[PDB]
């Protein structure tokens, strides 16, 4: 068995393990080691002695500086990727191999790049010097032509570094160039000149527009902006991405682009570009643009009634997403967005942090092929008659739910003051597949005509508000609606001084997920129960199942009998104490997946687990259950997973493991186990214990045998495995033990 | 005195006690034994207590078996509380001296002339809660409450009644009726109640809303039929309750003998038309208080507000309050028959989703007080039985805001930056609220040029920015400021965070910093204010703060020359330098280091404080005290040091501080008291401390009877933790 790290080209993860120093009993024939977030503090020409195999390894945050002798690599010569991030590392360390062609040395507090350090190093392909001498500093001293040896360089960041000017004497192979924050005031047409194959030219930070950022935001003197140079940019033909944020621009020259034909993302945003957006001549230079970012350039203390788009936004024919977050405007007309509907690959429109209180929506079906309508945190109301490798200024996250996305047209309203759903509100509007209505405090008394001008939403999320759907009628006029998210719609169920009904579920032929989850429901009238022929998911959890099946009538035995396609069940964080014998064999039989945990269940009746014979997933993690069955096997034979972490399980019965052939993973971690039997101990290829109150003696003495003869089942976090008694034994793992 | 504490009315609220205690003394008038584990109430139970006036046993057990005449030995009884005892029927046996008879959250279901009949002399009875959802219907026994002559007051809410109870003494001044599931009103239900000033009648055919207690509507959303002449004889009424009576006309002919009528309630309905047209408005002169809340039509969102030109005619009114009508915009002409009237001081707009509103209108009324704008949209300018359930009885503005002038409350609503034109046209407005609004803005101080007479204001729940030197400074005669949950500007790493503006303020009083995480204040790094008494820097990150490694924040309060008060508590602080300690202000009279992680307090610092009488060290990890705080301190009166690592007291620490009055030693890690560590002391509290009761604790005991007038509250809960068999009973109950 392999220990500390786990072995899975092979690659070994020693990864938070309280590692102190580097082990040695990691085997020769492994390729890549991660000793990440460890407590090693040295790092010699032993550590990795007879290792040539390696050639990737990662040493990040350590401890938690770290201590490197001269050519403690050296040795190793197939090395090519050295990942040395949150070391505290004064300089370069000395003596590394020219085999390398990956080189990280972010976050450290290395204020000077010598030649004795890097220019050694000709192979090397990427190049990380990042958060190295930033708000310490004065200034990061840049060897001359210290990256002027590196010929076979395609990437170097050298962001967050106070640097002033951009470092003489660059690669003419540089591909990708990063320059963010480096307190670059000046630019000039010598800086770019011998980089002609740059993709990518990140000048983004530089005399920045400070907002919601993790890093110190220091403007630049009297609101300066970036001064580039009109030939600047002149040789830079194959640039595919310009990433010119924060540089409190208020002018673009479009000369800049006059050298750019392949030109696909550009990023523009938190500029004072609100002029440049009603009338820009650097639009007309954009041809092959994708991927435009023009978020945050509003005006301080500036609403307007309407955006201003320029004529010539119309030039932007390759144009697919179109980011125009934070102008901050009050209305939305047909004609303020009329250059944008001659263009044919637009499927994105970000509008998110606008404001907006009224939108003509009667604009959005006369678009071309959109695809997806983000409309989030604005102000319509109802219509009647860290980590530092992520960029800091694009969420790259998708805007909607790639789920929700993948029915079709998408319509994100979520968090606006839809307060109750208007009878005109989806009035001319496209043929909508995704609709999110979430934290929009909306309180309407669902009837089945609300949704009536967009009845093709097959997922629809109605999450964080108070809707009523008491009427059998409510959302039915959606009858392809398939996905369906009433998540934290809590006031309702909660209220004594309603009814409480769920018979609009039964009327549905396509829904196939349910999401309920706190909701707090603990009565139904005059709908005890619910039924679904078409559901296959549904998530029950936050709410008061514990109320429901005390019932002194026993009203509610058959609440989930109804669901007859039901594979999927989350019944996690209802306060069960107790679950009764009828109202568990009530339960659908073709179950596959059920989730019980987080609760406060002390019994288990494991003998109505005959009764399903599709159950492959048990979840009864965070309980108070004391015990387990001896005859698991007479009762369950389709049972793969099985999840018993943070119970009160103490002891295991008498042939367990020894009895469910289709088990493969089962979980019993966290737990009060002490000792584990020979009489208890296939099919099993995954096994937790970790943090139970082993007795290390001679009693598990049989488990480790166990252990040595069944290799196959793999145990995870060995560490975290802690002998509890004795006192001299404590601390260790239990496959230490002598 | 045990388990009860005397004050003459005896305190047993909250004891855990199983039985009624004999250990009460003769001279007692008061007794209060609610929340209590008792079940049995016999004779023998108050035997010997003739001085007795009020019995309270609410809540019983968390039910209550009473014996027949367990309470007819006692002669002076007036008033008894018997609430939520789940008793089957009205105890048999009750005295007839008896004025004030309460049987709320029991399971009565019958009120039998066996029970209240013989009581004559009961001026209060409430007999609500018994009969709801469960028994179909409340069984009234015919002319059961003729008898009672001297009634003024009967309660029969949230009773299955269905119909008004017949033969109703002529003595009744206030009647309540509210969910009784009364469908239908008739003249002869209240004929001869000519001494009636309060009418209940809410809930019957309600409009169902945000509830604790189960709403049932009636068939089709029917409204309540009353009659015309049913209100026909009731003169002296100057109180109506119609709440939830899903009413969609108001028949003016009910308000034709009500001379007197002051409060009106008719929130929860259906009255947008009678709101609009109203002839029930010229039958209302001495009118005060009038509530149309919540009177909006489902899916109606109008243009404008329809008040009616009738309005003029209530000149007595004080308050008006027009909650939940829904409406997109407030014009000028919408409030034109209000402005006439002189006593109008409170307007309340709240719920209403105004997205605009012409601010103008507001200083053509003649004495506006309070305007109540909260839970709008506004955007930027360029349980208990024994309360009201349908009006709100808690004030709309704080009254420390409101006792400075004209109060504007515009919390809840869309402004997420101060517009110039924010407050223009505006009254002399010397309370503000902008609450919860989302606000970003950076503070320039221009941006309250308009209503510069603001006294108090509250700026919490927020994301403002206020790095300026000239912010919020055009406020020159600002006494109060709250900016108190403000994180979002402090919590994200890295851009100015100043507070030189305070220095500014020739008159600022109170500010409240709580909960916006200060860490790095540059620069200007210090708080300067001469005028200042009260600051809470609660909620914040002063830990990092004196952690400096080059002790630029050591002086953080040395400009505060007048502050009295200070609130350091939940600032994670593990321990405080002792020249940052020294730099606090010498005119500090309160201090509340509570809440924290400090292991330990230098105690000799507190001779640079000779004003100081209170010190709050509560909830945190101190393991000591001082042998010498006399020769610190001889100005501290009250020091509290509960939920603390104390486990020894040091010698001669009691006997030592003369000033010391009020001492909080409770939930420490205490075992035993010496004779050497036991004067002005009234208060001591050692409660949930694991005392060791065996013979060391038997010198504390001795000086608990020696010294009478230090009173320990909570004598009960001062249980002993070793060994197991004295484990369970108080350290005074033992042999
Ligand atoms: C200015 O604008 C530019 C764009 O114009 C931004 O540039 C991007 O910066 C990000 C962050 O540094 C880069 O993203 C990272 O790329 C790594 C390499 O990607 C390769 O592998 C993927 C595999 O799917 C390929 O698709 C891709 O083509 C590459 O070959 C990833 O490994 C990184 O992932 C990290 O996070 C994930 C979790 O999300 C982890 O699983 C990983 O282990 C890893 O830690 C990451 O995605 C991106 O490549 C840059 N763009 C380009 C085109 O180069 C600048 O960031 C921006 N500046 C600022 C300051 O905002
Ligand atoms: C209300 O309830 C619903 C239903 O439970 C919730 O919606 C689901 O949310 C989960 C996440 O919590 C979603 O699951 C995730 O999907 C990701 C994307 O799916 C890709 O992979 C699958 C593989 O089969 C492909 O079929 C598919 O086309 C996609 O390419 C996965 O990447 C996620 O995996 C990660 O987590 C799992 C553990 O859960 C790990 O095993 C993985 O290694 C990985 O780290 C994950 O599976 C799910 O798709 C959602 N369903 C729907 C219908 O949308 C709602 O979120 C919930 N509402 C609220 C408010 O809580
Ligand atoms: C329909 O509308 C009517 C009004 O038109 C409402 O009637 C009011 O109902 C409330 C609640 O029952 C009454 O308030 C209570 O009054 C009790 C008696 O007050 C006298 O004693 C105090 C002593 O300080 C005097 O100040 C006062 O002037 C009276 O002489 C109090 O005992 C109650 O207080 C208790 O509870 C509160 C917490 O709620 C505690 O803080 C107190 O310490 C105390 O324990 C309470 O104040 C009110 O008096 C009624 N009005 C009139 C004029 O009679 C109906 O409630 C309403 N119906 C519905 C269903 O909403
Ligand atoms: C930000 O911080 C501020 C300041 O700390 C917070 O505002 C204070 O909030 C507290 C409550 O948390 C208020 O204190 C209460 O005041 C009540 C009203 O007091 C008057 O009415 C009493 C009626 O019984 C009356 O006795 C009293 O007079 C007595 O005052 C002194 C009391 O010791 C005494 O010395 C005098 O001689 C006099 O007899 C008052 O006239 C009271 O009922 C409560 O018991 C409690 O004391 C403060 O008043 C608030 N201060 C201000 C300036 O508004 C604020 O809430 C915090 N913000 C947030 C969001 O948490
Ligand atoms: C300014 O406006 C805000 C918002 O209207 C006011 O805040 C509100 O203040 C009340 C009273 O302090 C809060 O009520 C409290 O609720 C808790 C929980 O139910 C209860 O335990 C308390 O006894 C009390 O009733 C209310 O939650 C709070 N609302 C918000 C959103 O914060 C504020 O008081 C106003 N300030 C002034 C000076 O008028
Ligand atoms: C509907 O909109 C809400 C709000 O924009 C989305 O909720 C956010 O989801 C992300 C990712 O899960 C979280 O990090 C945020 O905290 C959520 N915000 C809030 C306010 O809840 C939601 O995911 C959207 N749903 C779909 C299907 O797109
Ligand atoms: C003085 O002028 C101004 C000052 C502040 C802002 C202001 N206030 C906000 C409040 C909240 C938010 C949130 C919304 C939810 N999501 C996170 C951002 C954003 C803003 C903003 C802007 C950034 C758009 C605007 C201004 O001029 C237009
Ligand atoms: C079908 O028609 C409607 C259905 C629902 C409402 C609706 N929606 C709300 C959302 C939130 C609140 C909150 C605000 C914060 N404070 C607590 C009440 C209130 C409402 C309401 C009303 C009660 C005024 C309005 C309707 O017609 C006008
Ligand atoms: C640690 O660094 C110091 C630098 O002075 C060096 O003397 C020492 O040998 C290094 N290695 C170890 C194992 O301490
Ligand atoms: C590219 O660089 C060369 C040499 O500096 C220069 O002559 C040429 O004008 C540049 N190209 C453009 C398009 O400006
Ligand atoms: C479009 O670009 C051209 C570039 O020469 C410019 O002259 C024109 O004014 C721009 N259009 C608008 C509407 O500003
Ligand atoms: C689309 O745009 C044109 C103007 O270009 C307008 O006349 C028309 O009404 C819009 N809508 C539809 C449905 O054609
Ligand atoms: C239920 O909806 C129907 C139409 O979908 C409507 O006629 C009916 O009034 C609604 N029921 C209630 C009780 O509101
Ligand atoms: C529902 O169950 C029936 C059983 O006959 C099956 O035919 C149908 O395909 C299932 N539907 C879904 C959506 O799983
Ligand atoms: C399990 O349930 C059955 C009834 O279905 C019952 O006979 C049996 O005793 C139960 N077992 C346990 C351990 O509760
Ligand atoms: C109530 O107390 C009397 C005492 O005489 C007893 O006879 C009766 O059974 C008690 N009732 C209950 C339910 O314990
Ligand atoms: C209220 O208005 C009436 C008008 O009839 C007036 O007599 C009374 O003095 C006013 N109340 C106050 C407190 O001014
Ligand atoms: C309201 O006051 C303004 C002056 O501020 C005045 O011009 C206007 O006529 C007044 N309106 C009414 C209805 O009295
Ligand atoms: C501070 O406020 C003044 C006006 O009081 C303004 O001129 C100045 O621009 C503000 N400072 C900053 C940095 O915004
Ligand atoms: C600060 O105080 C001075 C003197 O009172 C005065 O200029 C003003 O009140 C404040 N300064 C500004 C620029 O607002
Ligand atoms: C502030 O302190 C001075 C000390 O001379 C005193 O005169 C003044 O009255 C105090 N002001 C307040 C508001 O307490
Ligand atoms: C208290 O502070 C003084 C300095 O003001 C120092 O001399 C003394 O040792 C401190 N006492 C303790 C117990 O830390």
């Amino acid at each position: 068995r392999s220990y500390p790290c786990d072995e899975k080209s092979v690659i070994a993860e020693c990864s938070n393990r309280r590692l102190q120093e580097v082990p040695q009993t990691v085997g020769k024939y492994v390729t890549e080691l991660d000793l990440s977030d460890n407590f090693i503090t040295h790092i010699t020409n032993e550590s990795f002695q007879g290792l040539q195999n390696l050639t990737k390894i990662n040493l990040n945050h350590n401890p938690n500086g770290l201590n490197i002798t001269d050519g403690a690599f050296l040795n190793l010569k197939n090395l090519r990727e050295l990942l040395l991030e949150d070391n505290q590392l004064p300089q370069i360390p000395s003596g590394l191999p020219e085999s390398l062609t990956e080189l990280s040395l972010i976050q450290n507090n290395i204020y000077n790049i010598t030649k004795e350090g890097i220019s050694r190093l000709i192979n090397l392909k990427n190049l990380y010097l990042a958060w190295n001498c930033y708000f310490n500093c004065e200034k990061t001293n840049i060897e001359d032509g210290v990256f002027e040896t590196l010929t076979n360089l395609e990437l170097l960041s050298l962001s967050f570094n106070s640097l002033s000017h951009v470092p003489p004497k660059l690669p003419s192979s540089l591909r990708k160039l990063f320059l963010s924050n480096t307190q670059i005031k000046y630019i000039s047409e010598e800086d770019f000149k011998g980089l002609i194959n740059l993709t990518l030219l990140d000048l983004s930070g530089n005399c920045p527009r400070c907002f919601n950022a993790p890093f110190p935001c220091v403007p630049c003197d009297g609101g300066a902006s970036i001064n580039i140079d009109r030939f600047a940019f002149q040789n830079l033909t194959q640039l595919r991405y310009l990433n010119l944020s924060s540089t409190s621009l208020r002018k673009i020259n479009a000369a800049w682009f006059k050298n750019m034909p392949h030109l696909k993302v550009l990023d523009l945003e938190f500029n004072y570009l609100v002029g440049e957006i009603a009338s820009g001549a650097f639009l007309t230079m954009l041809p092959r643009l994708e991927i435009l970012d023009l978020s945050f350039n509003y005006i301080k203390g500036s609403y307007p009634q309407h955006i201003n788009i320029s004529r010539n936004f119309s030039k932007l024919l390759s144009l697919r997403a179109l980011h125009l977050r934070g102008y901050v405007f009050q209305e939305l007309r047909e004609d303020d967005f009329q250059p944008l509907m001659q263009l044919p690959n637009l499927s994105t429109i970000n509008l998110g942090i606008n404001f907006i209180k009224q939108i003509d929506f009667k604009l959005f079906q006369n678009f071309s092929n959109l695809e997806i309508i983000y409309l989030s945190e604005n102000r319509i109301s109802p219509l009647v008659k860290f980590d530092p490798h992520s960029n800091f200024y694009h969420f790259t996250r998708p805007l909607i739910k790639p789920q929700c996305a993948a029915y079709g047209k998408a319509l994100d309203l979520s968090l606006n003051s839809i307060f109750f759903i208007g009878p005109n509100q989806f009035e001319n509007l496209p043929d909508i597949a995704c609709l999110n209505l979430s934290a929009n405090s909306n309180a309407q008394v669902l009837s089945g005509t609300e949704f009536s001008a967009i009845p093709h939403v097959k997922y629809l999320d109605l999450t964080n508000n108070r809707l009523d759907f008491d009427n059998a009628s409510a959302l039915t006029e959606l009858s392809d609606l398939e996905v369906l998210d009433l998540s934290y719609n809590s006031h309702y169920f909660r209220i004594a001084g309603v009814t409480h009904h769920l018979e609009f579920i039964q009327n549905f032929t396509n829904l196939k997920v349910l999401n309920l989850s706190h909701n707090n429901i603990y009565t139904l009238t005059d709908k005890y129960n619910l039924e679904s022929k078409s559901l296959v998911e549904l998530v029950f959890s936050g709410n008061r199942l514990d109320i429901l099946w005390n019932d002194d009538d026993n009203r509610y035995i058959s609440i989930f009998k109804g669901l007859k396609n039901l594979t999927r069940l989350d019944l996690s964080l209802n306060r069960l104490k107790h679950i009764p014998n009828e109202a568990f064999l009530n339960l659908p039989a073709s179950l596959t997946e059920l989730h019980i945990n987080d609760n406060m269940l002390k019994f288990f009746n494991w003998t109505l687990l005959q009764q399903f014979p599709r159950l492959e997933l048990l979840d009864l993690r965070g309980n108070k259950l004391l015990f387990l069955t001896d005859s698991l096997s007479d009762f369950t034979s389709s049972l793969r997973t099985l999840l018993l972490s943070h119970n009160r399980i103490s002891h295991l019965p008498s042939g367990f493991l020894s009895e469910v052939s289709s088990l493969k993973h089962l979980d019993l971690s966290s737990n009060l186990l002490k000792t584990i039997n020979k009489s208890a101990l296939t099919k099993l290829s995954m096994l937790e214990l970790h943090g139970n109150p082993f007795e290390c003696t001679c009693d598990i003495g049989d488990f480790r045998r166990w252990m040595d003869e069944h290799l196959n089942v793999k145990i995870p976090r060995l560490v975290d495995v802690i002998c509890a008694s004795p006192g001299d034994q404590r601390g260790k793992s239990i496959v230490s033990l002598e």
